[PDB]
């Protein structure tokens, strides 16, 4: 049976660090669910791109659990994320049943909101680790990709296709990975 | 003033190649219209991210020129690009003023399809060789960006960032596309 991805898309969201995510993932043959914040309808992202979820986060709540929640970046995104009740407790209970959560950018800065994966070692765009570091919580890294045990980070929208592909090795493994690495013409 | 960017958004696109070169052109400070082929209703790319469009085809064909016309790959969106009489209009009085065209993946097959730019160097997908090179009217290029005059043609999801970059340097020059660059974290 297929594994099963919780991305989590809210106003102000970096498209980029939503989009490959979600395709990488679509790609390794998981079942990816787009869940809107707010509610079903079309999210504005920081670029202005706007992109319709798959449902919204209360409706993808009722089908979980997931293998993997992942949160996309952007600030103002990051700032949605970490102002929410429903997402504090969608990473609370993937922390407790041990399951991982990958974010990216600003997202990181989510877990310190939510309290989530205190002394992981963790990486975030270089405009974020302040933020992240407020109050020490975390060790940092400058590492395009950080993997501390289901703790999964990563830094930049040029970082996307390296953290998407990272989450394809953690659930689906190695071989797969690379199978959909090869077609995407990355250097 | 600023220029102006048309991506022309098809079902079936790559919804990689159509969000990295918004949102990277939008950074750089272009005035992007995402406009979709069949109108104006959400578009269902390849990898079943739906995104809503700016306008029209044809409402964004009244605001025109641009300074680039940008076709996304994915095959099954170039497919939907090259049957379109609307794509076959725009190309050909873009290429008549001395416009830009810019195209990744599958994309350039559209090229081929409305007649436009042969005897220029270009590179596609690998996949996407054989269909583009049918008739020998292009040179083929391996390179992850070949630029020929006014074509400029990429490789895939992994090459657009750089196909990106290449468009806001040709539109507004090395030291914005390396101001725009720096803070996505590109290897």
């Amino acid at each position: 049976a297929s594994k099963r991805a919780l991305v989590i898309l809210a106003k102000g969201a970096e498209e980029m660090e939503t989009v490959i995510p979600v395709d990488v993932m679509r790609r390794a043959g998981i079942k990816v669910t787009v869940a809107g914040l707010a509610g079903k309808d079309p999210v504005q992202c920081s670029r202005d791109v706007v992109i319709c979820p798959d449902a919204s986060l209360e409706d993808a709540k009722k089908e979980g659990p997931y293998d993997v929640v992942v949160l996309p970046g952007g600030n103002l995104g990051a700032q949605n994320l970490s102002e929410s009740a429903a997402v504090k407790e969608i990473l609370k209970e993937q922390e407790n049943r041990k399951g991982l959560i990958a974010t990216i950018c600003a997202g990181p800065t989510a877990l310190l909101a939510h309290e989530i994966g205190f002394g992981s070692k963790v990486t975030t765009h270089p405009l974020a680790k302040d933020k992240m570091m407020n109050g020490g919580h975390y060790t940092y890294s400058e590492n395009r990709v950080e993997k501390d045990g289901l703790i999964l980070t990563s830094r930049g929208p040029g970082t996307s296709f390296e953290f998407a592909l990272a989450i394809v090795e953690a659930l689906n493994g190695k071989e797969v990975a690379a199978q959909v690495k090869a077609p995407l013409v990355l250097k």
